[PDB]
């Protein structure tokens, strides 16, 4: 039994809520929540941008002494930083960003960076303004997270889509 309240359970392991990620963490504060990162951890909008503001800008400046030290992430790649004031930790996990031409494949490989914690709190990964279909994103999340995922969805009217049209 966790913390995470009034979510709709999609799978054995998948649960969805209308919710704001960054209302939510700080609401949780759960061992893991999941940023929608790029390969720069340039935290500007979405997600990022609102974990970011939501840290005061702690998590760009370790995100910058990150960099400075180990470079850029791969596309599909994850690393592990504080989660600040937020969650215990960030998962940074970059999905392949459709408006910039990154291959849609490399959302699995995304995904399996989930694998290896046991709860997180995420968002749908390479949707919103990184330009995939959320609902092949939640698709993929299904059929490839197997730990327990707590998906926050901002947007009211795209979560009644989702859930509507889950297979
Ligand atoms: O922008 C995105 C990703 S795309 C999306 N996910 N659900 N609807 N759209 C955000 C996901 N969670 C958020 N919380 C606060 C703010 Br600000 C933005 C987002």
């Amino acid at each position: 039994v966790n913390s995470f309240s009034g979510y709709l359970k999609l799978t054995d392991n998948v649960y969805i809520k209308n919710a704001d990620i960054v209302e939510e963490a700080k609401k949780v504060k759960p061992t893991v929540v999941v940023n929608a990162a790029n390969v720069y951890l340039k935290h500007g909008g979405g997600v990022a941008g609102a974990l970011n503001k939501a840290t005061n800008n702690a998590m760009q400046v370790e995100s910058d002494d990150y960099i400075a030290t180990n470079g850029p992430l791969k596309v599909g790649g994850s690393c592990v930083l504080s989660g600040h004031n937020l969650a215990k930790h960030c998962l940074h996990v970059v999905g392949p960003n459709v408006n910039k031409g990154e291959d849609i494949q490399l959302l699995k490989s995304a995904y399996e960076n989930f694998n290896q914690h046991e709860v997180l709190l995420a968002p749908l990964l390479s949707a919103g303004i990184f330009g995939a279909d959320p609902i092949h994103s939640l698709r993929v999340c299904v059929d490839t997270v197997r730990t327990n995922v707590y998906l926050a969805v901002f947007d009211k009217n795209l979560y009644d889509k989702l859930v509507s049209s889950f297979l």
